[PDB]
């Protein structure tokens, strides 16, 4: 397999993730994984196998 | 198999994610997985095999 | 396998994770994982096997 | 003749002249005279007698 | 003649004059004359007799 | 003529001129005059008489 990536480009801008949060109480964020961010960007065969991401949060409250 | 990919651009504003919460008690952000963002994001052959990719929360309260 | 990645770009921008919070009492910020930021962002075989990521927080209260 | 005033506030934001111009040649911005911006903001009695407040532009193109 | 101001505020943000301007050839900011700008903002008897503030800008081209 | 100004303000922030200019090849900036920033700005009797403030820019092109 080939994979042929090509970005000719001029004055980019890229945000990948943005989170705001005001005026609560509890506040938990959790940002990760396989997260690629950019001009040009390439995510291949990530996982492979038997393998996993979780990239999970539990909240509990009593 | 072959993939070809050819991005020519000028002047090119990416937002991926963007998460607003204001005036809350219990603000819970869970931001993951697989997230390619970019100009030219390519995501090829993201799982292969028995693998996951959870990227999951669970809210318990009582 | 061939992966042939080309970038040409001028004056770019990459903002990969950005967290504001603010009035709050209780703030986590879990922030990890496999992130890939910058202007030529490859990620290439990041799980392989019976590996694992788990990029993960947990908020218990009583 | 008397003037009072009484301001009693809790998070105030304020923003008086906000002027944006992009992707133009020719900008000329004139922003003067008597501008009066904050919280509490109180203009008494700007001009007496014979006097002027202009706050004036011109443009000439051949 | 008897003028009273009474401010009692919290967490107050002023923004008086806020200019931006981007790709263009010629920019021209002019600002000037009699600008008052915070929380407790008061202009009295700014001019007085045959006084006078110009706060004036020209664009001459040929 | 009595005048009265009594400010209590807690966490204030003032921003009086701010200009932003980017991409261009002439930017002239002429800020000046009378101008008063501040978390208590009082400006009284500017001018009195046959006063003048100016604050003024010319640009001549050819």
């Amino acid at each position: 397999g080939v994979l042929y990536v090509g970005s000719k480009t001029k004055e980019g801008v890229v945000h990948g993730v943005a989170t705001v949060a005001e005026k609560t109480k509890e506040q938990v964020t959790n940002v990760g994984g396989a997260v690629v961010t950019g001009v040009t960007a390439v995510a291949q065969k990530t996982v492979e196998g038997a393998g996993s991401i979780a990239a999970a949060t539990g909240f509990v409250k009593k």
